[PDB]
């Protein structure tokens, strides 16, 4: 592989990462209180769990994976239409909601990944008109998927509210206003020992729902485990923003993606979180002398700039705001 994609020795993935047998798989059609308790335990102990019987149509999940794979099969001449000034966009502020293809790495090497990203909320003609023109059915399918994934995310956030003792709808406001859909394409890699599909990270936002069909996702528990792909499940990743708002009562998910020498992989990640204008702080309702705030209030925009640039540590984004 090109030296551009060679990860530092210490960040390279071990060849035989064991299956995460303790990754919670939570049936959302259990009794209400059982679902609240199981989600609460997973959030406190792991920060990553899967949800099944989640009420999002399996047919729509399959149709969305199909049109996302069809997009990445498009020829160069079509993909160039999403490359501003002839190259992929960077994950940097301002992060626009119009569809673009993105490159990503650490500042230095590149991740073995192409990412299509666009905003999904609120859905209006202006936003959907800025989405991919091809495939023809992308806009129709992903509009429906967007609404359904948001519905499921807001259900999970209200289970989280009951678990924390926050009023229902606590996150149904500026804290969930941005919905970025990242479709990740991992082409086959001639040397998986040297490369990463995605470097180890927290998702910086509030909560992320990840749809996957194939292996490659790994979680840090300095031990890495493999997250079993369940094609009809969503992987729920708690973000660094939720870690801060819960005053570390919940864990954030630290995860990475490894490359494969034989086959490509598409994942669909729905990133829900605050507007860039938001102030982030530990929920005052949960604070006391027994539970003092571990973070001072901060600008999400200021956090965002550090989070997207500084990868010296997983929580480099929030280190400046740590107190007590
Ligand atoms: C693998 N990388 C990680 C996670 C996804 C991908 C791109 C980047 O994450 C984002 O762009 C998200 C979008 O909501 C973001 C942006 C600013 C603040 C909080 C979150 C870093
Ligand atoms: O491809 C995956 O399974 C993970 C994607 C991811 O973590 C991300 O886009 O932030
Ligand atoms: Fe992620
Ligand atoms: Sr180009
Ligand atoms: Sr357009």
């Amino acid at each position: 592989v090109s030296e551009s994609f060679v990860a530092p020795l210490e960040k390279r993935a071990e060849n035989d990462v064991p299956l995460g047998n303790d990754v919670p798989i939570i049936d959302l059609q259990q009794d209400h209180l059982v679902v609240v308790q199981q989600i609460t335990k997973a959030c406190q102990d792991f920060g990553l769990f899967q949800v099944i019987n989640h009420g999002l149509p399996e047919k729509l999940m399959a149709e969305t994976m199909d049109v996302c794979k069809e997009f990445f099969a498009l020829p160069a001449e079509e993909k160039e239409k999403l490359q501003p000034k002839g190259e992929p966009a960077k994950f940097e502020l301002p992060l626009e909601q119009k569809a673009k293809l993105y490159v990503e790495g650490e500042q230095a090497f590149l991740y073995w990944k192409d990412t299509l990203a666009h905003g999904c909320h609120p859905l209006d003609e202006e936003l959907v008109n800025s989405w991919p023109e091809k495939p023809a059915t992308y806009r129709e399918v992903v509009a429906k998927y967007s609404v359904e994934v948001r519905k499921l995310t807001m259900r999970i956030l209200d289970y989280i509210c009951e678990g924390l003792g926050l009023k229902l709808g606590y996150f149904d406001n500026e804290l969930s206003q941005i919905q970025m859909m990242l479709t990740n394409y991992y082409p086959p890699c001639p040397d998986p020992s040297s490369t990463l599909g995605s470097g180890g990270h927290y998702d910086g936002n509030l909560i992320t729902l990840l749809q996957q069909n194939l292996p490659g996702l790994q979680q840090l528990i300095a031990k890495w485990i493999a997250v079993e792909p369940i094609p009809t499940a969503f992987v729920v990743n708690l973000g660094l923003t939720l870690k801060v708002i819960t005053n570390e009562k919940f864990e954030g998910s630290i995860h990475r993606v490894v490359t494969n020498p034989t086959r490509d992989r598409v994942s669909i990640a729905t990133f829900i979180g605050p507007d860039y204008s938001c102030t982030i702080e530990p929920a005052k309702e949960l604070l006391s002398q027994d539970n003092p705030p571990l973070y001072k209030p901060y600008s999400y925009a200021e956090f965002g700039e550090i989070y997207l640039s500084d990868k010296s540590d997983y929580d480099a984004g929030v280190k400046p705001y740590k107190i007590n």
